[PDB]
């Protein structure tokens, strides 16, 4: 609850709730497009139940205690469609974390019995955490963000570190390690590449 | 031009102490658990290939393989994705210094949605390759003339092609994109064999 | 409150504004065969007229007087079929113009529903009930939920319009947004001559 | 068929004291954001053309910006979306009196679905456009001659094109409707260069 | 409390039938003819009654029946009659020629949406709820259920009272004769669904 | 080598259309009525030669064509009539009512194929090529050109034949009452495309 | 509450499965059986209660499962055997080829509905209400939740049922022997789907 | 090219003293509740064939058939399973023993998509179909020389097709998959009849 949510403008105050080795992130935006599409909210969380919900103004282009974390490559950034997080984030701060985890590569690459990849079904199936996607289609950019947009936008880091810990579980078991680390390894690129202009090419495509 | 064809394996090396090596692949199709490695082609960048027939059941060919593990040698592929699946899924080696030039056509010929190999001869090179021999029996005991030539024309003009990409990749400052690109490769071609082919494993549905 | 007329407004004792919510109902979308049945208006009080505009009619002064009216913003929701309605049925095609469908395009970028009713909910909090939409919008008398339909397509497009203003302004997309509605009464135009179907400006 | 290469600019306005003057250009690709403008095309309608090479970074070109800003000069294009939309992004001049000849056909041919520069230049002209060099590296340093003269069969044609719509217009009545397009239009690439260019803005959905 | 009479082959007799238009349907295993028998035939008078006909695997003939389906003083109304008129030839060799369909009637008048299924038009003419549940049911068992009865039952108790209404929307319109050509082609529709030609538009151009 | 007379405005006379068949085809600026004028009509008598007649921008009558096009005694040859009739009642205001539709036998008739078109039809049953290049071309144009004028005319000259062959499939097959009905709902199918049922299969479910 | 008795590895003896018929399924970790290995197999005599066994990662026997497998005396039945004799093949060893598939007898009887599924199939022929909330869960946990055993077990609880009155409707239909070839190919599909043409239906023209 | 044409049935079954039969139909259309059985065509594979024009309503045939119920002659078909639907709609009696060319190129060919007739002779046959006459009106009385020969040409290679795709399926260890494919291809052909053509049964939905 709000309890464990601190709202910030611009950037995190310090580092200190953040001296750990792995950190959830998640982005809000006025939309899919980052060239058109403004970074609006970015949230954090260390695994221990609290968030950082932290508002991005119109024009912001630097956030350096946020984007130490994002550098620190002894920190894990972990994200559920890092795709998208990776390259709006990059786009808008000039930085492209480089060691990251996703939950939606680990749901791809564990939970083969179902095409159904998505967050809420993840922390329901996994967690039986209930999650609401209302909050999803709202303005991102208000000056000041409802109690239910905070609240959403920190449900959506408060498990991913619940997550990553039963898909490194289920990538061991299936001796699928390497094959996640590889995809990890290359995901900043792809981000990259969807900035450049490569967003609807699968660049390993036959055709 | 000069096509040397071969049973199982090439005689010796003395034609590849060389830095990079084009390849391609024959199968009896593009299914690797149940279409098996029929040919694989080799090309120095001489103007000359070598055309190897792959036995049924055959899991070596020192050195051939040679060659596949030598990391301070690139392997030039066009679509390497298919070629790196059937070649480690047959002799239980993934290369992994490689070069595709459908990889390199798409992060440079940005102006065209045709990446095949023959489209990409005859614009860079205005070299016409015939795919008709594409569908023939690539397990036959005894090759035609005309599927030892498309086999070799497969492997003729890698070097080339990678020479002018390379250039255009340069040109349009995306070097470190396809490095990142090449270095997946051999993962993305692992995966197809796990089981993810049809699978875009980077698309969010 | 809901004021209901035959043919045309009395006047326009209520309309000396400076924008109005405008909505039509047809016996469907296809201005050709479709007759107009009714044009609903509101000055943005909270209360809507509802005007039933009979088989053949041609004519309607006090409504084409405001729809003709350059210093009144005709407010729309997908102007673009009401502007064809209107101007096939009397003969005049309104060129001051705000669409709040266009508008959404060019503000609610974060989603792909662009209808009054999702419009409403966000960001108004304003339900909308669509169940009278599919009716017989040519009965002789309508029905109460039918007028009340009707009547909420025009009540709440003052707001929603003030809203996206402040959006556009924000993103910094007014010029773009004032060149559609610019376009608009020509698009809708090029629909009643025959291109309904084709986006004029694609390649292909 | 006289065609003058320059590198940048013009050298001077001499061949364009005219009313109107038909423009094309050659990018990499589509993507306005990725792929540079490299060749801007202009012609007189004398049966000659002005081929201007464009360089990687090029911010200014005076002479050809002139024409594009000159309000009393017609720029004319087939299928100017695009062109608006690269120029406007390369030197930052958006052209605001147009006439486009895809926007034409699609207003006066309408007994077909084809309106591509070549299905008109046939049936208007008898001309034949090849569209060979379409798919070429429009970058390089040395333009093909093929280059060269596909990229000027793009403008030779467009001022007597414009004439024959313009009498088709007139003959179905069509004419204000045309110019609300054209005048539109350039709005239209600029939805294009702000992130709309997949989203007809009038559509219901 | 809709008075539904169930009878075994045919009606016993056209006591009910002596009026001016019929309500028809027809419940089958399935929409092949060539493969999916002939189960139920319902009629209604309009009265709020209903007969509902069980027809026998292998049945060819229903004299009662078929004399109201030949008789071309009345008037036999569906609701898509293409499939029906299909369906009834098929099995017991007559083709009835008088025909009004709520389907074609829906289409030619309520211009304002694609929905033309008879619930839907139940519920915007009429505010009566047709519930669908038993329309993927076992139409062959020897004992139809109540529930079965019931839906069979519903598809033709409001079909007079909705052809009057499209009758006068197609006067209001002025699209009566169109409607008349339309329904006078239907039995030729059937006849081609029945003949190979059940997936084409016969008056396509493509 | 083929005569074809080029007419502005009609027919002078109907000297040589004392006939019981007359083929007759269209061109238009495009496939909307009420967008795309009337260009073009042409007519032939099925001796081998052709009456190309041009119709001005917004002519409404044309007397001795529609004469023709009136005149019960005569059968009206079309292929794809669905559309020829639509404009012809559009522009002209009558709807021709005793009509044979070269597409519609084809439908009935070559059942092993897909490819129903006029240039498929003339090369399988007589072994006539028909060019198609003239199709995309301004049939406004105050002169016609050469190409244009034998385009339009072999649209004409081979529909007797075409007729001929198809009635002998239509008795073959035992299908000419099919056929009849066909062709006497097409001019209402012609109708319904003028009065905006242009996209809908009016006998279609959904 | 359902007797389920939850086993490791294998049945521990056949004395619930002196028996005719035996219900069988499967739990895997997803649909390709080269990837996805197999984590359960379900049994049901049809008194009601079932046997859920937990097989291990690289179990290569099962004794007394493959013992009932291989029994050419029990008929195994199924519902889309076609990927339940794949994975057991793919994993034991064994094919078995004595089966029915309450799915193939779906399609060949319930003519009159799309919907072939256990579930639709369950709540209308049974009034069953299964849930597939389970369905999407990991199948290869050491330890299966209540509502993932209740689920298994499900799927095998009302075979009998159904084969009872699927084999009434084959017989009513006069479809037997058609029904038969289909499970005497049925192996062989799987097998052919295990071979590698699992996206292909072999019989289509292409 | 000896084609000898029939009416109604074969004369004698002189020629078909063999184990394996070639066997061809032609009919005014796919659907054979509508589409009547109009020509039977006939190869022993001694590079001749017979042709035997079938009336309309014509029940029996007794040679052919003969030959059809004969359990110790294999039919050899393209594509058997609207053959053999055709057949026993016609005539009362379902062929079972069979060996279809096109189901054998699906488990063979495995490296293309193109499992037709004409595409399999040229392949494996260098052999040349021209597809010209198979739209055309088989109904005729007289058929014309160059539908005879069409239908000729669709039997005068099966044989040598079957002993190509039966080394294919040796090669392969596809035999008995083949064979069982091979037997359920009669009850495929019911399936059609009694009004499941348009479904795979085996498929999940
Ligand atoms: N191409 C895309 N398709 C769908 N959602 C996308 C997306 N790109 C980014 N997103 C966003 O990334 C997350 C996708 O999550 P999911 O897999 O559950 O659909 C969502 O963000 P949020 O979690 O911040 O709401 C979604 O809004
Ligand atoms: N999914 C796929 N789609 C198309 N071709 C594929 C393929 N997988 C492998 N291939 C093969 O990889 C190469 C693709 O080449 P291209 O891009 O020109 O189509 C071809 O081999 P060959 O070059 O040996 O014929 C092709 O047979
Ligand atoms: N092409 C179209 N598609 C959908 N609705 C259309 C339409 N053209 C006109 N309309 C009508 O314009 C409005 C579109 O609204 P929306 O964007 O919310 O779907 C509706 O009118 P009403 O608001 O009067 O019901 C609808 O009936
Ligand atoms: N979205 C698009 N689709 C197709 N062509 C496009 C395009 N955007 C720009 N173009 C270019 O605009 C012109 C379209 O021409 P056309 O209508 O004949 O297809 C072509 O340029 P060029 O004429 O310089 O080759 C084409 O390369
Ligand atoms: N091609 C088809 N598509 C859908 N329904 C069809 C059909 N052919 C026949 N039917 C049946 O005709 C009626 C269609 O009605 P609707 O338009 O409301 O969908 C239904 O019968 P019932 O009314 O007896 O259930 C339906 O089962
Ligand atoms: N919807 C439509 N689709 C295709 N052609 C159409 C058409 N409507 C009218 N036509 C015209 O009707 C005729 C159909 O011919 P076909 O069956 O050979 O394609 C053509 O005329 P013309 O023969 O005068 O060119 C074509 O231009
Ligand atoms: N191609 C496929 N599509 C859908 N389900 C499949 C399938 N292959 C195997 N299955 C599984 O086979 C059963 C299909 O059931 P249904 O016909 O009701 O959809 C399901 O198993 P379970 O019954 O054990 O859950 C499903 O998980
Ligand atoms: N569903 C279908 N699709 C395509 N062809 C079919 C068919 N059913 C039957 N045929 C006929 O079966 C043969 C298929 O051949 P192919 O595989 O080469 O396309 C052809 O006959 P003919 O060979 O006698 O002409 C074709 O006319």
């Amino acid at each position: 609850s709000m309890t464990e949510i601190r709202v910030h403008q611009g950037d995190l105050p310090n580092l200190d709730n953040y001296r750990i080795d792995a950190v959830a992130v998640d982005t809000e935006t006025l939309g899919l497009q980052p060239h058109r599409d403004r970074l609006c909210v970015v949230q954090l969380s260390s695994g221990d139940g609290t968030a950082d919900v932290i508002q991005i103004a119109k024009g912001q282009k630097s956030a350096p205690n946020l984007v130490r974390l994002l550098s620190d490559r002894d920190i894990t950034k972990i994200f559920h469609f890092g795709r998208f997080d990776l390259a709006i984030l990059a786009h808008t701060f000039g930085v492209m974390p480089d060691v990251v985890f996703c939950t939606k590569i680990a749901s791809k690459l564990t939970r083969t019995y179902t095409d159904r990849h998505g967050l809420k079904e993840i922390c329901g199936e996994l967690l039986n955490v209930n999650i609401s996607k209302q909050q999803q289609s709202s303005d991102w950019a208000a000056e000041t963000l409802s109690r239910a947009q905070i609240e959403y936008a920190a449900s959506d880091v408060l498990y991913l570190h619940r997550l990553k810990d039963i898909f490194e579980e289920r990538l061991k078991r299936e001796e699928r390690e390497s094959v996640a680390k590889a995809c990890f390894q290359f995901l900043p690129m792809r981000a990259n590449l969807d900035l450049l202009g490569w967003s609807e090419i699968d660049i390993f495509a036959h055709s």
